[PDB]
């Protein structure tokens, strides 16, 4: 262990999900920041719903996609997210349903990460926690990434598809990297993570659209 965390042995990450065929990437991101918020606030943490946000986060596209930043400011106007066993994931936009007897978070606004500084997005990680972050994940050799530390400077910084959560940050054989938690199940990648590249010239974007809640 160097200069380096990993919040998923420190209860601050949930298990690995599977957005299934929606594209709610967006909201498990949020969720998984949020989740790691209340951690560090209360000390206990909780699988909050991904389909509250899916639902009924109107400035957002529901499974066509949507920014993470959007389900901040709804959980904030809101007063609250429901939690994943009062409001569970179905993969598919229905009505909002949010019943607030379930709510298990809130917060009180959020922050962005300055764009493309990975220094600052390493000081948020380790003061903040888990930060919800966007990238490119378009390209082939992402999608079937399975170990090592993933670098391809085809990747297109301009070109942000996908939200994922950073959990930590660290080195492997020589080579700095982001841990970060996908949505695309435990299956994929490995165990349903992938370490990116970090200090290369913001692979991927990784830093382009960095955001955490406040509680
Ligand atoms: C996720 N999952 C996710 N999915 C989509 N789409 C739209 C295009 N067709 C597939 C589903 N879109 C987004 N948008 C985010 C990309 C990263 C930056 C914030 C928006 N996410």
């Amino acid at each position: 262990a160097p200069d380096s965390v990993d919040y998923r042995k420190k209860g601050y990450v949930t298990p690995v999900k599977n957005q299934g065929q929606c594209g709610s990437c967006w909201a498990f991101s949020s969720v998984g920041a949020l989740e790691g918020q209340l951690k560090k606030k209360t000390g206990k943490l909780l699988n909050l719903s991904p389909q509250n946000l899916v639902d009924c986060v109107s400035e957002n596209d529901g499974c066509g996609g949507g920014y993470m930043t959007n389900a901040f400011q709804y959980v904030q106007k809101n007063r609250g997210i429901d939690s994943e066993d009062a409001y569970p994931y179905v993969g598919q936009e229905e009505s909002c349903m949010y019943n607030p007897t379930g709510k298990a978070a809130k917060c009180r606004g959020y922050r962005e990460i300055p764009e493309g500084n990975e220094k600052a997005l390493k000081r948020a990680v380790a003061r903040v926690g888990p930060v919800s972050v966007a990238i490119d994940a378009s390209l082939t050799s992402f999608q079937f990434y399975s170990k090592g530390v993933y670098y391809d400077e085809s990747c297109n910084s301009d070109n942000l598809n996908h939200a994922v959560l950073a959990v930590g940050y660290g080195i492997q054989k020589g080579n700095k990297h982001w841990i970060i938690k996908n949505s695309w199940g435990e299956n994929w990648g490995n165990k349903g993570y992938i370490l990116m590249a970090r200090n290369k010239n913001n692979a991927c974007g990784i830093a382009n659209l960095a955001s955490f809640p406040k509680m």
